[PDB]
């Protein structure tokens, strides 16, 4: 089983100079429950924006740096290696992955959030007519969490 997982916005903005443009703790706490005890594959970039490894999950970084090595992260340095990790992986990010793999992946977890952000990378173009909404779930809003956003589970058809 072989997922996409992100956050994007109305424009499909992803990133904003190597990092979310948006505070969202709910969608946090959403890529928690989905991926603990399973697999994220991470572009380099979209890794040492995150600083460290995520707890309590796989984390598996494509590169094509030989000298890559980090404590708590496995390496991979080719597209195909992917087809190779056993378990539920999740593609993590970022914009290149995202446009290597999209066409790929059995279902994608979205995060829709409601808003237009100034970004400098993009998720890429989608057509729901490729795409069954095997659910899509309103976030709640709370004082730390204040931005409309919308949990989308789709799944190729
Ligand atoms: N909103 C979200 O859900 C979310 C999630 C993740 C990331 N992001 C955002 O996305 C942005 C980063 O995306 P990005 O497109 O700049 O970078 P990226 O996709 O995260 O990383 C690109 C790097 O990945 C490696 N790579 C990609 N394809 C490869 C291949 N086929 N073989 C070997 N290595 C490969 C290369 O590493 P080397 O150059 O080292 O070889 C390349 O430089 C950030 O702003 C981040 O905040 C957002
Ligand atoms: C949470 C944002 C997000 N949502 C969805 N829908 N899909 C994604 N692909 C990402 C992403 C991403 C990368 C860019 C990123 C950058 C960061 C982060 C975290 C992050 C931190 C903690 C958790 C909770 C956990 O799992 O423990 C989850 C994500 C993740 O925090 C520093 O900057």
């Amino acid at each position: 089983t072989l997922s996409i997982l992100v956050a994007h916005d109305l424009q499909r903005v992803i990133g904003f100079e190597n990092q979310l443009p948006w505070h969202l703790p709910n969608d946090l706490k959403h890529v928690k429950k989905l991926s603990t005890g399973h697999t994220l594959v991470m572009g380099r970039k979209t890794f040492e924006s995150i600083g460290k490894p995520l707890p309590n999950r796989r984390n598996v970084v494509l590169t094509s740096d030989t000298s890559f090595n980090v404590e708590g992260v496995d390496v991979i340095h080719s597209i195909e290696d992917i087809y190779q990790l056993p378990g539920h992986v999740f593609i993590f990010g970022g914009q290149t992955l995202f446009e290597e793999m999209i066409d790929k992946v059995d279902d994608m977890y979205i995060t829709v959030i409601e808003g237009k952000f100034r970004g400098d990378t993009f998720f890429p173009p989608y057509t729901f007519e490729d795409w069954e909404v095997a659910s899509s779930v309103e976030g709640k809003l709370d004082e730390k969490n204040t931005i409309p956003h919308t949990f989308l589970h789709l799944i190729r058809k």
